[PDB]
């Protein structure tokens, strides 16, 4: 998602946080001035200004190409080195768990796991190899030179036209999504990654024009809605599990 998705997620999230998981995320964000969940939930997208080390070591991070594959995930095929976002949200699941650590190193985890819980729940994150998630898949979206990537990163959601305030309440009034009984750290991101997959690769999700507007709009503006909030209760549960016990 572009950086409004990304604190939407977080926002949802953190309202949902139970009271131990709320103390340690607020104690762990404290230690940076100014950090808030939604604050730090684009961080992993703007390292070029000030860690852009971290930033190319993390690039790959944010999504996993599957749907070759018929979005069946292995990790030594789809996720070499650990580069990928299924391995990559285990990890710093484990990190952030990990009370021994420095609060930097716990809040640098942190920073990725609200990230990465928002990126594996945006579909074209893991999507195709062969057109880069949808980046190749040129289309015109209301006149505008875009592609399928960017559509479902900020497209859509920008159609709004809403502030945080306004969108937040939107997301927060859905039917809400039926979650797993309980967090698995561990095997959750693969599951997520394979449900995102399938909705890359369903009928329509690629349309059949490259001119659209808003018939698309209408029809899956509220599937990314969708998964906004589903993002957003699943990194809820998550921190509740990892931080909330
Ligand atoms: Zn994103
Ligand atoms: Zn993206
Ligand atoms: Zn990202």
């Amino acid at each position: 998602w572009g950086a409004q998705g990304h604190r939407l997620v977080a926002e949802v999230a953190d309202a949902r946080l139970n009271p131990t998981a709320r103390a340690e995320v607020d104690r762990l964000l404290a230690t940076e001035p100014d950090a808030t969940l939604a604050s730090i939930a684009p961080w992993a997208d703007q390292l070029r200004a000030k860690d852009p080390g971290l930033g190319r070591r993390s690039a790959g991070w944010h999504y996993v190409n599957i749907a070759e594959d018929n979005c069946h995930y292995e990790a030594p095929k789809h996720c070499r080195n650990g580069n990928c976002i299924v391995e990559a949200l285990k990890a710093q699941s484990t990190i952030l768990g990990d009370r021994s650590l420095t609060d930097g190193e716990r809040l640098q985890a942190l920073k990725f796991v609200v990230h990465l819980v928002g990126d594996i729940h945006q579909p074209m994150h893991a999507g195709y190899a062969h057109d880069k998630g949808g980046n190749d898949f040129q289309l015109q979206f209301g006149n505008r030179g875009t592609n399928l990537h960017s559509l479902w990163d900020s497209g859509m959601l920008n159609t709004r036209k809403l502030d945080d305030a306004g969108y937040l309440p939107l997301l927060q009034s859905q039917r809400a999504p039926k979650l797993a009984r309980q967090s698995n750290p561990q095997r959750d991101p693969q599951t997520w990654a394979e449900a995102s997959c399938r909705i890359s690769m369903q009928a329509g999700v690629y349309p059949a024009t490259r001119k659209i507007g808003d018939e698309y709009t209408e029809r899956y503006r509220p599937l990314a809605e969708a998964q906004l909030r589903l993002a957003g209760e699943n990194l809820a549960q998550l921190l509740n599990r990892v931080l909330g016990a």
